[PDB]
């Protein structure tokens, strides 16, 4: 039984950059993950991830100010620019409302906060990012300052630093129970045993398979999202990230997405995929890997009929996982599970997130708990919350 100040279960982005953090710091940590680092089957996954800049939410602004500083950091650190402004575009439909919100609101969200935009109407739309057949009346804003981040850049980078720190990092290997005591924490997985002072959950999906013998349970939900990667066709000036917000079908949301270009590369693919309705999975092993036909056949059909720019042929479809709350007035799961347990003070949960974005800083924060049970920055409103009826003292 090998013993470590901090025992990271999971090696994604959030698990590395905590690892990084930790390692640097001077403390001994491990870094346990199940598959192999640099994986695509949790929640990271394909080249990119966006970051915009326009919410209606203040904590999410909050956060990007937060965070940005953060990544600078790390871009220093590992001579790579990881954030790149390719810009946001919100079009379509500017009054209906979506999980992803709604245009006109957002907008006047930007008026109030001075966050710079341009409006456009759908000749400049169709004229400036090559999309065509769309309806007269459509409308929308370029948020000029939205980005893309290199996900394979953040994590090779992650990675790396977190080795160089001293990192012990340690793949194919799952952490199958947790049960923490006044002294630590004993963590066992299907290769052997290790004591830690704390765990960081950074599990993606499988929070609650580890909370759950200790009678813990958050509430988030699980879903597989499809996603496509398209060959660019033709060259272009302008490809922001964009969202086309539309009045649904009687069969599905009819709201498409796609990532925009990524600068770092030769140009040559971009990822879109449909923003549709999907049930939660009941437990992360229901997921399937393989993106759902017809999701696939209307995104392209889409594509073929309003973005010309690219082959509508897909390349190549895969699924990726989100967890997020299950109420929507909360956007992160981010504390440690002291009020969910005894002894929870020393299982620091990562449970919850649309957050590529927030990395850096939820690593920080994690590695905060983790090394001292308090952190400078204010994450009351990223409580855990629990999907139990709360009877404990
Ligand atoms: C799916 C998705 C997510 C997403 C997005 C689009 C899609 C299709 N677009 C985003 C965007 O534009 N901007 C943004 O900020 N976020 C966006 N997201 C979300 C983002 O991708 C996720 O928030 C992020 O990937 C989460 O990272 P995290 O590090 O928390 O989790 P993960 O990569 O799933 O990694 C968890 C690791 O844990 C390992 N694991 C799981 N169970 C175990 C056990 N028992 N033992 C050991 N290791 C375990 C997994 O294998 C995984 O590697
Ligand atoms: O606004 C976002 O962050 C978003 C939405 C849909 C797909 C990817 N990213």
């Amino acid at each position: 039984t090998e013993s470590y100040d901090v025992v990271v279960v999971g090696g994604g982005p959030v698990g590395l950059a905590t690892a990084w953090q930790v390692a640097e710091r001077g403390h001994r940590v491990l870094v346990l993950e199940r598959h192999t680092f640099f994986n695509e089957n949790g929640g990271t996954s394909g080249a990119e991830r966006h970051w915009r800049l326009q919410y209606t939410q203040e904590d999410l602004f909050r956060l990007t100010l937060e965070t940005l500083p953060l990544w600078r950091a790390l871009e220093s650190r590992c001579e790579r620019r990881l954030i790149h402004e390719i810009g946001s575009l919100w079009f379509g439909d500017t009054d209906v409302v979506t999980n992803e919100g709604q245009i006109s609101g957002t907008a006047a969200m930007m008026d109030k906060l001075s966050v710079r935009y341009e409006w456009l109407k759908a000749t400049d739309i169709e004229r400036r990012f090559g999309f065509r057949g769309l309806p007269r009346d459509y409308e929308g804003f370029l948020q000029p300052d939205g980005g893309t981040i290199d996900v394979r850049g953040t994590l090779a980078a992650l990675f790396t630093l977190a080795q160089a720190a001293g990192a012990t990092l340690r793949a194919g290997e799952t952490v199958t129970e947790l049960v923490p005591d006044a002294d630590g924490v004993s963590v066992t997985t299907d290769r052997g045993t290790y004591r830690a002072g704390k765990v960081v959950l950074a599990c993606g999906p499988y929070t609650n398979d580890l909370l759950e013998p200790l009678g813990a349970r958050l509430a988030y939900s699980v879903y597989e999202m499809a996603i496509a990667a398209y060959r660019q066709a033709t060259p272009v000036t302008e490809a922001p990230f964009w969202f086309a917000f539309q009045q649904p079908t009687p069969q599905d949301t009819n709201l498409f997405y796609g990532f925009g270009h990524n600068p770092w590369a030769p140009g040559e693919f971009v990822r879109c995929g449909p923003d549709f309705e999907v049930d939660p999975l009941d437990h992360p092993s229901a997921a399937t890997g393989v993106a759902d036909r017809r999701q696939m056949d209307r995104l392209s059909g889409w594509l073929r009929d309003h973005l010309p720019t690219v082959d509508p042929d897909p390349v190549r479809t895969s699924t990726c996982l989100a967890v997020l709350p299950t109420d929507p007035e909360r956007q992160f799961f981010l504390g440690t599970a002291r009020d969910l347990m005894t002894h929870g003070e020393k299982l620091v949960v990562y449970g919850a997130g649309w957050a590529f974005k927030f990395v850096p800083l939820f690593g920080r924060i994690c590695a905060d708990l983790a090394v001292e049970d308090s952190t400078a920055y204010d994450i009351s409103r990223l409580a855990p919350q629990s999907a139990l009826l709360e009877h404990h003292h």
